[PDB]
């Protein structure tokens, strides 16, 4: 049994931008309420209860490259 | 048995942009309410209960490349 | 048994844009309410209960490339 | 048994745009209500209950390319 | 059994940006309240209860590259 | 006397090709026989005498652009 | 006398190729025989006498751009 | 007399190639025989007499750009 | 007399290649026989007599840029 | 007389290559026989007589840039 794994990657993910500009994030404040009582969490539990998130994300390029290789035998 | 795996990738994902411009995110605030009582979560549970999300995402290119390779035997 | 896997990819996903311009996201605030009582979640459960999402997404190109390879034997 | 897999891809997915222009997303706020009681979810359940989504998505090209390869034996 | 794993990667993820510009994050303050009583958490539990997050994230390029290799036998 | 020589060239010479295939150059061998006595070559003489050439030229595009610009007085 | 020589060149000579394949150059061998007595070469004489050439030239693009710019008085 | 020589060159000569493959240069051997008596070479004489060449040239792009700029009085 | 020689060059000569493969240079051996009596070479004579060359040239890009700039009075 | 010689060069000669592979240079051996009596070489004579060369040249890019700048009176 001979297995040869030799992929070749010369790719690119790119961007160019002159300027981004004026970005205004100004939401009115809101109200979030949760009236639960019992929260018993177990065994791989990911939980967000009752939240207010104000997020401004402005990268000067937010390019992503995800690459996965796998050889099993 | 001879297996040769040699894919070749010279591709590109790209963008160019002169400017983005003036971006205004100004939603009226809202109200979110949850009146649940028992939240027993277990064994691979992903949960978001009761939330208000104000998100501005303005990348100067948000290009993505996802590549997966897999050889089993 | 001889298996040769050698695909070739010289492709591109691209965009060009002069400017994006003035983008106004200004929804009236709304109201979201959930009156449930028991939420027992288990074994690979993905759940969003009671939410208000205000999202502005304005990438200067949001091009995507997804590529999957698989050889089994 | 000889198997040769060598597809060739020199394709492109592209766009050009002078400007996008003025985009106004201004829906009146609405009301969403759910009066359920028992939500027992299990074993690969994807669920969205009671939501209000205000989404503005304006990419400067949102071109996509999806490519899948598969060789079984 | 001979296994040769020699992938080659000469790729790049990059961005260029003239300036980002004036970014204004000025949300109205909101209110978040949780009225739960029992939070017994165990065995791999990730939890955020009752929060207000004001985040401004403005990298001068926030490009990411994630690469995974795996050979099993 | 005002001349102003300003030609503008924004041209392209291009090609795309999936595959160049199988090229087999297998001519039978031949014979070249040349008899002479006196070779008197003077003043910018260029010559090839008695020769045998087997040439395989297989470029992945052999595009050419040739230009001459001449201005005199 | 004002001349102003300012040609502008923004041209491209390009190619793309997936694969250059299988090139087989296998000519039979031949014979070259040259008989002479006197070779009198003077003043910029260039010559090739009695020769055998087997040439394989297989570039991954052999694109050329040649230009001449000449101004005289 | 004002000349002003200012040509502008923003050109590109480029290529992309996935793979250059399998190149087999296997000519049969040959014979070159040259007979002469007197070789009298004078004043810028360039010559090649009696030769056998086997050349394999396989560049990963053999792109060339050649230019000449000449101004005289 | 004012000359002003200011050519501007922002050009590129480039290439990309995944793999240069398998190059086999295996010519049969040959024979070169040269007979002469008198070789009288004078004044800038360049010569090659009686030779056999086997050359394999396989660069990972053999791109060239050649330029000449000449100004005279 | 004012000359002002100021050419500007911002050019690039470049290459990228994943792999240069397997290069096999295995020519059969040959023979070179040269007979002469008198070699009279004078005044800038350059010569190669009776030679056999086996050359393998495999650079990871063999890019060249050559330029000449000459100004005279």
């Amino acid at each position: 049994v001979q297995i040869v794994y030799k992929p070749v990657d010369l790719s690119k993910v790119t961007s160019k931008c002159g300027s981004l500009g004026n970005i205004h994030h100004k939401p009115g404040g809101g109200q979030v309420e949760v009236k639960s009582e019992k929260l018993d969490f177990k065994d791989r539990v990911q939980s967000k209860i009752g939240s207010l998130d104000n997020i401004t994300h402005v990268p000067g390029g937010g390019n992503k490259k995800i690459e996965t290789h796998k050889l099993t035998f």
